């Protein structure tokens, strides 16, 4: 019932930090993931086995509750969904001390069909037995009739706190993901505004109006759709996603929009800097300037480890920026 | 087989040889809304299942590659003796309902994801039957589901829609940058090569904000991101491969597809907007008109998978379409 902005500060005083962890299993991690607990003897299934929530979620939970030994031999059929979840729930178990803030990105859930939209609600119903502030990153865009259909999935099938979306073909669209007028319900969103990829500049940068590139239009438009929905009155909010490899423009946008929630990937696996982008995003309410960290951390050996590094190294940058 | 192949090989190649058979470029959309499945439910109940009948007699339901031994089951023994299945059964009987009634008048289906995953699985269960149906029926496809991410992530979704499915082809947004299409449009690893159309112009009544207003060199964004595209195109070597990059114009922007198939004369063009939405299709198809009608799509969902006689509402389309195509050819 409280909205997501007091939901996330609640969180970032109980635990000091800004890191969001990206949890993006492909296909080689679930295979290296059977491959290690196969020789380990199911270290880390036996682990996830001993946690509370495991007997919450709700799709197949006794598979889930077998002995990995029993699976592969009489259940052949359900090892990948076995070892994937299994695998996702190693990960939050080994990491969820040090997140503010998880995001799944869709595209890793669906490629093998049904089977792993099963393990992203099972990762959904855990992170939200474990009060931990979600973000779905599926990049949606439709026309308002479709665009209804990821705000059921998202919002009350999934559960999530929040989403990524694309506005690109309007900004209309966000009356349909960050409202339902008959329900009465409001939710977050981080729009697109300056991404990592490489060329990332060739519409971002290169189109502008009004002496104003495009990521900066696209920034405002999203907070006037943000106003017009009374989004903040509500407790929710629409934010920006921004490179971690953007430094100018994260700093452009922390400098014009002052008061808003960004969401930045890059930092890690595509070896975007971080005090940069932490130093260039700071806000003293640390939660709007999240700090996504996927690969570096899932496939790290220790992703404990990983996750606690990136943790500290953020908390120095916080400390230093509160002088 | 080791053989050279004998069957069609690429979009480009499937689209033309579907159009000289069927003479005709409707694109049915199988867009099912939690409505239709209840109402297909409800009046299938008070017919005594007539439709699912005609469905359980045609050849090809039984190549569908889920749960299709539940699938095949008469309806009142899914009801008594499957309850579980129940949505699943329904849901997927009702899209080989409408393929079953629509597909001799369509070149293409185009089924947008949106409709398939709120559910959670079980959708995505009858997605992947639907495109095993669409298969084998040999009728192309198109998956719109408008995806968009860095080239590591959008890899998952070359998979999904290219070797999960099967489809020939996908929708696709380029605002984040035109690089991604090098891992949606081709695989280095396999040396194979996949259709898709970006988005251009977009029937939302608020598409102006940035495809139009937004500007480079005296250029609209819409034209920039056509020319990014069609460049991308030609370096991927897609249409060498018989494949291509195409647009989406929205039935509604007539200036934009006069501008379109103007200055992109040879271009692939998919128009949804007819129907529900306020396209006209007399100005869309004239102005996006090729005489390898394959490359103007027009897009109807909902006025024909609403329409309690979809088989006459396809036909009509199909009809309108033809007439207009004929005058556009000087009959
Ligand atoms: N949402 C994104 C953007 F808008 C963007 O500009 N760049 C991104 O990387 N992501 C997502 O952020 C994550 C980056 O993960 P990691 O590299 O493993 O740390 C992946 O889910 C990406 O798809
Ligand atoms: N892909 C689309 C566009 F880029 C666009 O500009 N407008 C659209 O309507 N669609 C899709 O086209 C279909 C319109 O369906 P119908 O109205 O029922 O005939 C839906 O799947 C829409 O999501």
């Amino acid at each position: 019932s409280m909205g997501f902005k007091v939901k996330l500060e609640k969180r970032r005083n109980a635990i000091n930090t800004c890191l969001c962890i990206g949890l993006d299993p492909d296909e080689k991690d679930i295979e290296n993931f059977m491959k290690n607990e196969k020789e380990n003897n199911y270290n880390n299934i036996k682990k996830n086995l001993k946690e509370k929530y495991i007997n919450n979620v709700s799709i197949k939970k006794d598979i889930l509750l077998k002995a990995p030994d029993n699976i592969i031999r009489e259940e052949k059929s359900e090892e990948f969904f076995y070892f994937f979840n299994h695998f996702c729930f190693y990960i939050i178990n080994e990491t969820n001390k040090y997140a503010l803030t998880f995001k799944m990105n869709f595209a890793f859930y669906i490629p093998y069909g049904s089977v792993g939209i099963d393990v992203l609600k099972n990762v959904f119903d855990y992170l939200y037995e474990l009060n931990i502030p979600t973000i779905l990153d599926m990049k949606i865009n439709d026309i308002g009739n479709t665009v209804k259909n990821y705000r059921k999935f998202i919002f009350e099938y999934l559960k999530s706190d929040s989403c990524t979306v694309n506005i690109y073909m309007g900004t209309n669209m966000l009356k349909d993901i960050c409202y339902d007028e008959e329900k009465n319900k409001y939710y977050s969103a981080f729009v697109l505004v300056k991404t990592t990829n490489p060329d990332s500049a060739i519409f971002q940068k290169n189109l502008s109006l009004d002496n104003k590139q495009a990521y900066v239009i696209m920034a405002q438009e999203a907070l006037n759709m943000s106003s017009y929905l009374n989004l903040e009155q509500n407790n929710e909010f629409i934010g920006f996603v921004v490179g971690a490899n953007s430094y100018d423009e994260m700093n452009y946008i922390r400098t014009y929009f002052p008061n808003c929630y960004i969401l930045s990937p890059g930092i890690g696996a595509q070896n975007g800097d971080l005090h940069k982008t932490l130093t260039n995003g700071y806000h003293k309410s640390y939660e709007k300037i999240l700090i996504n960290i996927g690969r570096a951390i899932t496939k790290n050996p220790y992703p404990q480890k990983a996750a606690q590094m990136y943790y500290d190294q953020i908390n120095a940058i916080l400390k230093q920026n509160m002088e």
